[PDB]
């Protein structure tokens, strides 16, 4: 069995063999690089995404959101507080300022422990799920824009042929800038690329060890679990890395840079930070490996997960048991 402790793998594919998404990554699958739940790809030195990111500050952040904690230190939640929009550049100068700005540090493993002792007393502002795309039209290899679609997949597997689209999305960050414990929708995969900026740091739990953190996350949000029964579908709830050592939950954590590719894997539960201003780029993906991940996947049906028209799709195909309840939860 090949990565038998799930430890994050990096790869350096060549130019050669950057050129076919799909056959890489099942090759990191034959690595074994799924067991971690996240895997790392620098690519080719020859590779750009596009040419300079001189012209990107007219961009619009039509709902830029105020991440505002409860809880203690290592344990809390964050609701999401709407503010007024503003364009990048606006975005950028409020990130830089001397309220937002990331503190004096020594390095990267200094300003973790600066954002874990302080995120909760601070609300900074997040530029997430903004659907557009940075790559050039003339990049061909691993542009987000260009990849094989999840309904295309399914039908190739599947035999089923469904109505939905599937485009990705720039996140604008600042220093404390948080993503809370989550798998994808669908327990899908994820790609996502940092296209400029300051670095964002991930921790994840193994797949085969996903359970484990849903137990201990029941126990220290135990009105939350009572509310539903896939509660961290909200993606609110953080968990320190400290707190998973003193519960034994298995885990990693990597730091991404500019100009790095990170890929989540199905069932990979994954949170992490942004390090100062920065901007990636995202979207959700599927192999042949997926469907019977996506045949498992729980369902929020509560009310609060609220996702995108693609979804239902998945559900009504994947999940027809669950349908009606889960669409109910959807209206
Ligand atoms: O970058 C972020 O805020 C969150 N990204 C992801 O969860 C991802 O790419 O799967
Ligand atoms: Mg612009
Ligand atoms: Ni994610
Ligand atoms: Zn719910």
């Amino acid at each position: 069995a090949q990565n038998p402790n799930c430890n994050i793998m990096i790869f350096h594919p060549t130019k050669e063999e950057f050129n076919d998404f799909d056959k890489y990554i099942a090759y990191m699958e034959s690595q074994g690089a799924h067991r971690a739940g996240l895997a790392k790809i620098i690519p080719p030195k020859e590779w750009k995404a596009r040419e300079t990111y001189d012209n990107i500050s007219e961009i619009l952040i039509a709902t830029p959101l105020q991440q505002v904690a409860s809880g203690r230190a290592g344990v809390f939640t964050q609701y999401h507080k709407k503010k007024k929009a503003m364009t990048v550049g606006e975005y950028r100068h409020l990130a830089n300022s001397k309220k937002y700005q990331t503190p004096p540090h020594q390095n990267f493993e200094d300003l973790e422990r600066k954002y874990w002792k302080n995120r909760i007393y601070n609300s900074p502002i997040y530029g997430a799920d903004i659907s557009g795309s940075l790559f050039d039209e003339n990049t061909k290899q691993w542009n987000l824009g260009h990849l094989g679609t999840i309904q295309d997949l399914l039908e190739k597997e599947c035999g089923v042929v469904i109505e939905g689209v599937n485009t990705p999305y720039l996140y604008f960050g600042m220093w404390k800038t948080t993503f809370a414990w989550h798998t994808e929708d669908m327990d899908l995969y994820s790609i996502n690329y940092l296209h400029l900026g300051e670095p964002k740091t991930w921790y994840v739990v193994p797949p085969e060890h996903g359970q484990r953190l849903e137990r201990l996350a029941r126990e220290l949000f135990p009105g939350s679990s009572r509310g539903c029964g896939a509660f961290l579908r909200h993606k609110v709830a953080l968990i320190s890395p400290t707190v998973l050592k003193e519960n034994g939950i298995p885990f990693n954590r990597i730091t991404q840079e500019a100009g790095e590719f990170m890929v989540t894997f199905p069932y990979g539960y994954h949170a992490g930070f942004n390090h100062g201003f920065n901007c990636a780029e995202a979207i959700n993906f599927a192999t042949p490996r997926w469907i019977d991940y996506g045949k498992m996947a729980s369902q929020c049906s509560c009310g609060e997960a609220r996702v995108t028209f693609s979804m239902d799709a998945f559900v009504r195909i994947l999940q027809p048991e669950r349908y009606d309840l889960w669409k109910r939860g959807q209206d």
